[PDB]
């Protein structure tokens, strides 16, 4: 049993899209049991995004005629390059038309009533995924081999319904898929999507596809999970950023996990997750560029020589620290804290807190700085050491970035702190905040945005080529 | 307004009550209002803390004589030693007596009863510094001013009732003191302890006759606040693991606080805050060395050439690791990690996150762990791991044979560079760090390390930002 | 000042919004200072919730246009059946228009969206009264007097935005309605809608076109708030349930609002607190006989020689008993039981808890059983050992809730026992009994098939003696 | 596997001791495991309840000493009495000077300290049947029979920390209990009392003795409960207020538990429970009269002609009336009133809410009331535009619960309505009913000046016919 996922440049245009249903069959014949994986066309679910916010503001429906024709053209286009039979091309057109009506319907309700819900929202997105899925499973019949589309819940992932980022419920992986691949047909999955237990359709959150091929691997007991992508395996930076980033051969779970959460957008974090409870390895790869051996992920762990095998950043971050009113007691004010935090499901990054006034600095999204402002003046409203007043103030600077670095034995390691440091102030980086000794394998610290690209460069001269 | 507080070893022994009752003596001639502060004599707190434990545990009334026969003797001796009026020596040795009488009674009853509350706690510590503030003060009347021995609440410290570390609810230092003061008597007020609104009487923390000053001082609008102590000062770091430890002449508010807080013995943490809030300097001095300028502690904050000018330790914490169970969401397990330590009181020293499995870095009291760990089997029922399972928290590990060293300076946060060299300073101690602090303080950064290797590190940073 | 409620039955033709035009245009001349305030037409926003529902279900937009029709034939009939001024009529009539228009336009959306939120669902809602309010303005003009419809937001009742059933959070009455007044215009203010602080419509619950009125008296500082249905004030129970009902010529505030609250239709509950507030009576009086005394309700009190003045029930209920694990203490699994129904916003009518077990009864709106269940099974999953606090659940939809009132119930000896052998008497077996917390009621539970026979054996014994 | 139960006013006395020694020593040949639970000699508990409170507020060390002696008097007679044995007599004395000079230390501790934390006084508490136990021991020994006294906890109670009214955390009772059966040991158990997991002494609440021999019971999975008290089994009501009441041969588990819980002193409610779930009877006996059949409680339930069994009463009760800020949700008004009453563990009695203001009636204990009103207070602080939920709050301790029990009530047409006429005719007033949450009880709220007529018309009309 084998999970192949590919990306949305993979499948990025028709001969993309042929040439990944050309890599689904030659695996076909080594492995007889295949469950293909596959997000949107690159681009569209950005634009898919954009639409929805255009809808919803602007509410111009000319402007949402535009972008059906756009994703029309683009989809027709990838049809026509990458399957030769006139049949099956006929079929694919049929359903990529009765999607396109969907989404028009949907995207013009939207703009008459000014109204776009969590739930619409996801329903717009799962567009990408359902748009792409019949070209490459269509691809692969053209290829002489069975093969049907299917959505995520009909294959099987139930989720709550938290539309955004809906956690997964169940799984009916097994009972949905087992029949398919018992007639030996391929299942073609849309990545990035669930359902609800009402039938709901559910993202997982950006990125998801990723997730969505270890939620598969793991109801299917698979052998192994491939993720294919457009860089062979995980580098020791982000190969975009650092044009001297090195290919990692092998990862365990918790530096590909750790490495995932904290930005390398190769893995979704939640990936790892799955595969590590059941063992199954994890292989990244590239699809242009299919004999690199890539990166295997398991349970083997080894220590390199110098301790850093890679660099990750966040840049969509802010740091909000958080002025106590003196000796308050910290677990009395951080448990409000972070219970008007969690009510209001703002996603922290790291936290640090060593003060005497009972200050503490958070990271968080950026994007949930103004649900955070807003949940702590509804915790503590709005001096003394004699009245009973926690918090003092509250500061956010958005201008940050959040840098980790990854490697075994990285907590345990005598020295490696004051050599990742020195290094960072070496670059010109002034660190706003650091967190060490809840990871096994992290360091992660803050400094100003502007200081990324000297400060990943510099720990990538210092660690990774020496 | 003049307000100065004399510690254990300043009031030692006899002798030493005298020669402080002497220093005070001398400043009444340049402030006419001068208030006293005292603490029990050297190592007795100790011994309170020790015969109460005693009296439940092994419920022995012979051992409790044993004991009352201890402090009536070094009492005794200390109004001998420091007092030559014999009427002044009858008129304190009765107060004396009349306290070993009740202390006597209370000790009795833990054995009798087989319990020890924390009221009862309270009770049986206060009387350190109810037995010490009359000798001091008898001793000023023999020097030929006016002066009673007062207790924290009737000078006007009102407390909760949360008996063990009482927090300050209200302050009546004026209307209780400036009828004294009025009349040129030199109050001795017992430090340490204040009262309950019906009267019970509360202790506000161990160390904490340096916040007792602190709340005259801020009660009375005093001019100065001083910290009578056994060394010159706030030092570099302690003088005692540390000898050659220098005198730092001035500091800030925050940095001793931060300094007091991470375990500069000299200053209750909570001195800082009454002190800070009115802007009365604090002077800490020392009462074997009168002529040392010492520290002197105000709104006044200025960068050291190399940031670090302190370096502090705290041995008795644990490190309290909690094992997540995933990607679970960091601010929801943590609100129910805090909640549940918030409730059972447990004091948390650090905090450090960063972990896509949620696990988060404690520090805590080492005297807590047991009620941390209660507080979170009862939260969360400790199962799992499955990632379709609900479970927030996997596992909890603790290690007790750690310590937290903390680093303050004025330019701490903002200074580029320093970090770096603080912790490779660390490796060349041969220290490994465990956890590190750093961005939620303005001049503090700390970091927890085995507790074996605590003096060896203290010296290297000593050596590499102060000796020079 | 006077406020004047119109129901739907009252404006439910073109002709009848006339003769309640001259009912106005008639106090006009008692009191300079008249404010109207009109519910939808008769049944309409029945039909309005229903091609929500539509809309959103099968999704049909012929069937969303035949409806379109409907509404438009309905109220061009009104117009033309209400008003003589040709010129009127075409003012009005492009106001009708306008509203139509954005009717259609929700109900196409709902329907390519897939999707009807509350906030949707209020703004479908309110139409009703936004298309009748101008065909009473336009008539009320036709007479000869001043007049322009106004929305509930506009005239100042601004709500919180929990759509469906909006609580009241401020009022700007007296500042949008005295300008008005002052240059001797009589407002027609739809009843039973608000506005959100950013201009959102809202609705205030079923019947509250009853609470609009109060709202607005209370604001104006009214002398009288009259309320204007299709029966001569309240009666000894509900006149389609018993012919033989009587007019309650006096009742008190108390009275009426738990009246109300357990069942009678005539009153939305939530009128009575604003009138009772500022001591501001309500009469309650029949548009088709106009020359009945009615009902007058204020702070004047008095018992009946026969403690229980009248009778109401509510059907659409249903009877849930929670069954405890024993002794597992009342008021913690209480808190559990309620918090969960809370966070639900289940209704509950109704609780008793008197038993060993820490079984307890309570009465819910039927249509709140399902999220009361699921409400259960989140809260508390799922020997006097282990710590479960629930150890089962039981609904019983087949029930009707019965209730009593009048000055001293409470207080009264001996009318607890008149009252369940009267029950017994009627056939009925008593499932659950409510007395204590209220001065002036008693309600229990029996099958719903008993309800006739239960009502009128009541009335029969307490009304008819 | 037999446990007997025998209350304080069974071994009273020496002479009372010895025949209940006798009692037990007669069962042991029909069956050879036989356990005894014991409570203190009666009026015991209460003098130590007494001097807690005077050790505590007077603190006179002589008046401790005084209750000392009578402590020292009553417990030497009892023994003296009770065996003939002269080395028994000195090895029983040789136990009751231990706990009476550990008794001594503990009050005296007390008035020195000035304090009585609830771990002292369930200390001081458990006194009662750790004097009385090893003299029933030492007269069973003194029959022939080998015997020995254990304490609640090392029998194998084991407890939460919650002292005064600790909930039962677990059962250790067939470890202990049984090596000792097997040797022919009839074990005498102290009734009241349990164990911290960290040793320290409990107690199971008033009246816990009974619960205490339903654990054993349950523990060694006893083929009978035998509870013997001063009455010939449960009566019809407490024969002690309405003479004519009759002995019930029968009940049922749940009539026998609610019945219990809502006064029927005879029997502990908690006692029922493990009874019911491992389907043990329950026989419940006179010592005083050993030949009657008592009352067999078990799973058989009857119904009889009357529907009415047996009335109870709890007179140490409160009225508490919350009152409502108006239609403010009851869902969720309730789950912020027993949020507080929960946290601060008042034990809620009855409930009953319907009412349009939100208002609601509680009975809680008598002694809760305070509790009560702070936790309100705490909860909610101190116009209908206001987000408030809670007006005010009355209390009326000048009032108590009638409770009428039997098989069938819930489901008989008629019965409240003859219940209630009843009390009309006693002359008292209903302040509050409870009716649905029990299958066979009906509770109500009167003055508690009219509770003994309410009783005697109750009973004449549904027992004595
Ligand atoms: N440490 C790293 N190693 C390798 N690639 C990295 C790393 N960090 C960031 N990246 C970037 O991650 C990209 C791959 O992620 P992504 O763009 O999501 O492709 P994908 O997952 O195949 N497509 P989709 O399924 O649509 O999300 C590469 O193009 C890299 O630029
Ligand atoms: N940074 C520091 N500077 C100076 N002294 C320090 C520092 N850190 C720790 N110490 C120690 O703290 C001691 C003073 O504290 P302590 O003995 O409690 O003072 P005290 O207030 O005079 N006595 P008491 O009032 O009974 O607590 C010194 O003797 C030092 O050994
Ligand atoms: N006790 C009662 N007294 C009088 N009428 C009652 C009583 N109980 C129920 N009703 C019914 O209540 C009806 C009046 O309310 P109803 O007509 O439904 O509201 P309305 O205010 O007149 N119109 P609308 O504004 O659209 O709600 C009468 O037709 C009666 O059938
Ligand atoms: N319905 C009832 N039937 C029988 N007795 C009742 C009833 N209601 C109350 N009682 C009283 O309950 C008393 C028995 O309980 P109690 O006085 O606790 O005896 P005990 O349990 O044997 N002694 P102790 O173990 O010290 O509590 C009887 O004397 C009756 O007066
Ligand atoms: N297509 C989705 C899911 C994924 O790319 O993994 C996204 O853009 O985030
Ligand atoms: N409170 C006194 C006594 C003690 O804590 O030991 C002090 O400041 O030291
Ligand atoms: N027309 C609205 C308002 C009312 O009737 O009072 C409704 O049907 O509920
Ligand atoms: N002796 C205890 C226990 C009991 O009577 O059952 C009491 O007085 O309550
Ligand atoms: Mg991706
Ligand atoms: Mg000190
Ligand atoms: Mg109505
Ligand atoms: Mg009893």
């Amino acid at each position: 049993t084998t999970v192949m996922k590919f990306g949305g440049t993979s499948v990025g245009s028709g001969e993309r899209i042929r040439h990944v249903a050309k890599i689904v069959t030659k695996r076909k014949k080594e492995d007889d049991d295949v469950v293909v994986v596959v997000s949107a066309m690159s681009e569209v679910t950005n634009a898919l995004v954009e639409i929805s916010q255009q809808a919803l503001d602007v509410r111009d429906i000319a402007k949402v005629g535009d972008f059906i024709k756009f994703i029309r053209e683009k989809h027709y286009k990838a049809i026509e390059e990458a399957i030769k039979s006139e049949e099956i091309k006929e079929e694919v057109k049929k359903i990529i038309d009765s999607r396109i009506e969907e989404l028009e319907k949907v995207l013009i309700g939207v703009a008459y009533l000014g109204e776009l819900t969590p739930k619409s929202r996801d329903y717009i997105l799962s567009f990408g995924e359902r748009l792409s899925s019949p070209i490459l499973s269509g691809a692969i019949r053209d290829l002489g081999e069975k093969s049907i589309a299917l959505e995520g819940g009909e294959a099987g992932i139930i989720t709550d319904n938290n539309f955004g980022s809906a956690r997964v419920k169940r799984l009916e992986v097994k009972e949905r898929l087992l029949p398919l691949l018992k007639e030996g047909i391929i299942p073609v999955v849309t990545g990035f999507i669930g359902t609800t237990e009402e039938g709901y359709i559910t993202t997982l959150g950006r990125g998801g596809s990723d997730y969505s091929a270890a939620l598969i691997g793991y109801g299917l007991d698979a052998d192994i999970i491939e993720i294919w992508t457009d860089v062979s395996g995980v580098y020791t930076t982000d190969p975009r950023l650092v044009p001297t980033a090195r290919r990692i051969p092998k990862l365990s779970y918790i530096e590909a996990m750790e490495l995932a959460y904290f930005g390398a957008k190769v893995l979704h974090p939640r990936t790892i997750e799955p595969a590590m409870e059941k063992g199954i390895p994890i292989l990244v790869k590239n699809t242009f560029e299919p004999e690199s051996e890539g990166t295997l992920i398991t349970n083997d762990m080894e220590m390199s020589d110098s301790i850093v095998k890679a660099i990750s950043t966040i840049k969509n971050v802010a740091l909000i620290n958080i002025f106590g009113a003196g000796m308050v007691g910290v677990s009395g004010t951080a448990a409000r804290i972070f219970k008007a935090l969690g009510e209001e499901e703002v996603n922290v990054i790291l936290i640090s807190q060593g003060s005497s006034e009972t200050n503490i600095s958070l990271v968080v999204s950026e994007e949930d700085v103004d649900k955070a402002l807003k949940a702590l003046k509804r915790e503590f409203g709005d001096k003394s050491f004699l009245n009973n007043n926690l918090i003092r103030d509250v500061s956010v600077d958005k201008d940050v970035c959040v840098i980790s670095v990854v490697g075994a034995g990285m907590r345990g390691a005598k020295g490696i702190a004051g050599k990742i440091f020195t290094a960072v102030s070496e670059s010109g980086a002034n660190i706003k905040m650091i967190a060490q000794g809840s990871s096994e394998v992290n360091i992660s610290f803050v400094i100003d945005e502007k200081d990324l690209l000297n400060c990943v460069r510099k720990l990538h001269e210092k660690f990774i080529e020496k």
